[PDB]
């Protein structure tokens, strides 16, 4: 668990956060299944858009996508809306983190500008939240609705950020740039726009389409 040189305090001593942010990143660094979770949004998503007379090229597929991941969010505890600053401006990291500690789901260039993606820290959530829904064992069977108190806010906590090592928890588990796996942002985001295997096309044409 090399989680644990991210941690300080009591949250280096909780082995249940320390045995779910492990499980998470054994998750994330496992393509194979990362695609089924992808999938499934995938196949959410084009039932969404098939409802409502919507093609993904659409305006309105990027606002059900949108609305499909703040639901995902929300039923995992995640404060229902996702925020931005007006402008688009970076947040501070401190008034960033105390965001994250109290529940909220952030644009990514609230933290940190990217050509490569937009909302790809929230789907990351998304694919963490829907493995859970197919797989208790995943995080251990904690409750859906408790992953947000359990998980995300701890990231935003201090104790998560342990200074002696350059990376916080937030950054080992889904910020590790350089990474061939959906650890990195900027890797699962040329992913899921590649779609090398043609298996979400329409995640993958709305994404692009913003």
């Amino acid at each position: 668990n090399p989680i644990k040189r991210a941690l300080q305090g009591e949250l280096l001593q909780n082995e249940p956060f320390i045995q779910l942010c492990t499980k998470i990143e054994n998750y994330l660094m496992d393509t194979e299944a990362v695609n089924e979770q992808l999938i499934e949004l995938n196949e959410q998503l084009t039932m969404r858009l098939k409802e409502k007379g919507l093609k993904p090229g659409e305006k309105g597929a990027t606002k059900q996508l949108r609305t499909l991941i703040q639901e995902i969010l929300t039923e995992a505890g995640f404060r229902e809306g996702m925020l931005q600053t007006i402008g688009n401006k970076p947040l501070a990291a401190a008034d960033f983190m105390f965001l994250v500690s109290s529940g909220f789901m952030l644009k990514d260039s609230s933290l940190r500008a990217s050509s490569h993606g937009e909302l790809t820290h929230a789907i990351q959530w998304c694919l963490i939240i829907l493995k859970r829904k197919k797989d208790s064992s995943f995080l251990e069977n904690i409750p859906t609705s408790e992953i947000c108190d359990r998980i995300y806010k701890k990231l935003g906590h201090q104790d998560s950020s342990n200074p002696n090592y350059p990376f916080t928890c937030w950054d080992v588990l889904i910020d590790k740039l350089g990474e061939i796996d959906s650890r990195s942002p900027e890797w699962l985001s040329d992913h899921i726009q590649n779609d090398e295997d043609q298996i979400f096309p329409v995640l993958r044409e709305v994404i692009k389409n913003r």
